């Protein structure tokens, strides 16, 4: 006759929570999703400060460069100097 | 007193659910598309930390080559002034 008017449920209730099933894993998987995505600001973070830190180091050493060059360039005309004794 | 006034709550529910099992699937993919942003945002920072190690390093030595170089243009202005 009809034995599935109010026995289709039967079939509603066996997938209504074989989904929560899937809401559970995934969630979790999101967990896991989201912590790998803490990475990235960090990782940029750290490109774009070592980027900016490498440049100040390369300018500080070029200030220094200049130094010790301009510094060597009197020791060739004093140490001249120092020749006919 | 068959009056299913309840699966259409029993369906409700299970439409809300696979509705948030997808917002969870475009949820979860434009995670893993951004967790490819990874290789690329570690290669940066890998090599700026690498390369501004290395610059700390010649900054440092030639600091030191520096300060040798005044312990020479001094021992020397001691010694060019003591005769003249």
């Amino acid at each position: 006759q009809l034995e599935d008017l109010k026995q289709q449920l039967q079939q509603a209730e066996e997938a209504l929570v074989a989904k929560q099933e899937v809401i559970d894993k995934l969630k979790e998987e999101a967990a896991q999703h989201a912590i790998v995505m803490e990475t990235v600001p960090v990782l940029k973070a750290q490109a774009d400060i070592y980027k900016a830190d490498f440049q100040a180091e390369r300018q500080a050493r070029e200030k220094l460069a200049e130094k010790k060059e301009l510094l060597q360039e009197q020791l060739e005309q004093l140490q001249r100097e120092y020749s006919k004794l």
